[PDB]
């Protein structure tokens, strides 16, 4: 599998308050191919928010973060931090 | 729930070799303060590694952290590029 991590400067709503307001936004992620689960991260102390997604392929994972770039640009993010890494399985379920 | 992101350069080993080697540390990981749940990353062309943890509290995922990157010191790791975020509950459950 393919996990991909990301964050970015942001300014808010964090907390209950972004859970409401990107409620529709998290919902279409769902409907992404190759998608398997989400962690969203944010950090109200450091202005920045995030997720860590696990593809089930690199190539789903790639198509997401290049659209998703993209798309934060309308919530004013210009930069965007991101990895994108292969998972080890054996390890990963020892520890889960 | 405090999300724990980390990576660093690697030389490996990878894969298998990887999960052979380091099984014996991911079992003791599992003893650790706080310790939920752990995913091993890894990117043999990029010559990276790391892992997203998830912990408790902060507190504890500070433990570990500090703990984390003097270990890894032994393996070569001289720097780690890591990122705490507190993690929103409400879209994340969205998500999985």
């Amino acid at each position: 599998a393919t996990l991909l991590q990301l964050h970015f400067a942001f300014n808010g709503p964090f907390g209950d308050a972004m859970a409401e307001q990107l409620k529709p936004l998290a919902e279409s992620i769902n409907q992404e191919p190759g998608f398997l689960w989400k962690v969203w991260t944010e950090s109200e102390k450091n202005h920045e928010a995030g997720g860590i997604y696990l593809f089930t392929d690199e190539k789903s994972a790639l198509a997401y973060l290049e659209k998703h770039t993209a798309r934060l640009k309308n919530l004013g993010v210009e930069e965007v931090v991101a990895k994108v890494f292969d998972v080890n399985e054996p390890l990963s379920q020892i520890n889960q």
